[PDB]
């Protein structure tokens, strides 16, 4: 189990964002998050673009798996994948370990990308200018209202403290015990995990767990 | 000002980056309390060009209760206020001599454009980018300046968008007031490079000072 380890990337045909209609769509096994691409045709350069888009977005994955498309048996794409430390994974088309975690993105991408088009009218092709809005716009609706992927992967939690430190001591040793808060001008604002007292200290007699 | 927690305040703003042309027309969008940042390119700062890039720095880092940008058409237009309104997102014009704080921004840009230098001299482009590896050295640069701390910290903007820390507290501060002496009885929320967010201990007041005018209050109680 566990978020950005193993990744499903696969592309998919949607007419009503042409030119660019060849979507490259990524999900996250573990939570359930996507990232799509648009592309003019399915390639090499186009994949590497798309993983290398939804790496900023959810984080470097230890490994995807997709089909035995060229776009990812290609030379290139493997030299790239090998260049980021990306396990890779060639499964036959139907299951191979399983891959239809992906075709329920697509199908959930493709059908709001449909209520999103005819919402506004375009009951057929999409102007190629609120084209990246509208997919856009289908991102935000996948990941972050629940049916959630972001609260899945990301574990958004509110800390109401900072991390651990060993502050020195007048003795010159250095204890542990303290949590820091706040900086500010070199000093440091530090809570005893103990007694809850809470002093002001030099930056340089602070420092990490 | 600046936002005591993620999706609270954001400021957008384009940028000129010439490496990165034709769409050479930047925008840029942080998060005034997590510093994480969303960049998208453009071949002319337009109406449609924010909205896009709004539409996805919200994919992104997720729906915003307001941004803060300058006083650019781009920004003053009628469909971006309308579609502002239309995402309940409160917007808020200025000055574009960094009016204020609106200069949390100013400093992606920097970090945002050397990044794209090193990434760009680094596979020898030392000019303009071909089109084909551009979104690739765009969005490493955003993998960098997201998904790896930046400076003193332990964390990066990635991390402390969802997982912020919010203290309930907050160590003491003597602020300094109107008089030019040094007050004491505050304590600091954000300790901002710019600005810091201090709370009064008996009035419960909230308010953003420059944090030239705070110091740390050592008379322990």
């Amino acid at each position: 189990l566990g978020p950005l380890q193993i990744w499903q990337t696969d592309f998919t045909l949607e007419p009503r964002m042409a030119p660019r209609s060849w979507l490259a769509v990524t999900v996250d096994t573990a939570s359930s998050a996507i990232v799509v691409t648009q592309h003019g045709r399915v390639t090499s350069v186009a994949v590497q673009h798309h993983w290398a888009t939804a790496i900023a977005v959810l984080g470097r994955p230890k490994a995807i798996k997709t089909d035995n498309g060229s776009c990812f048996t290609s030379k290139s794409t493997r030299e790239w994948l090998a260049r980021w430390g990306i396990a890779h994974t060639t499964g036959i088309p139907g299951n191979s370990q399983g891959q239809a975690m992906v075709e329920r993105a697509n199908r959930l991408l493709k059908d709001r990308i449909r209520v999103l088009a005819e919402g506004d009218g375009f009951m057929k092709r999409i102007p190629t200018s609120k084209q990246g809005e509208l997919l856009a716009k289908a991102m935000y609706a996948l990941n972050h209202k629940e049916r959630t992927p972001i609260q899945k992967h990301w574990r958004p939690t509110v800390l109401t403290e900072g991390p651990p430190v060993k502050i020195r001591i007048e003795t010159g040793e250095w204890e542990k015990g303290w949590n820091v808060l706040v900086w500010g001008r070199g000093y440091a604002a530090v809570k005893n995990r103990d007694t809850d007292k809470v002093i002001w200290v030099p930056s340089r007699k602070v420092k990490p767990d």
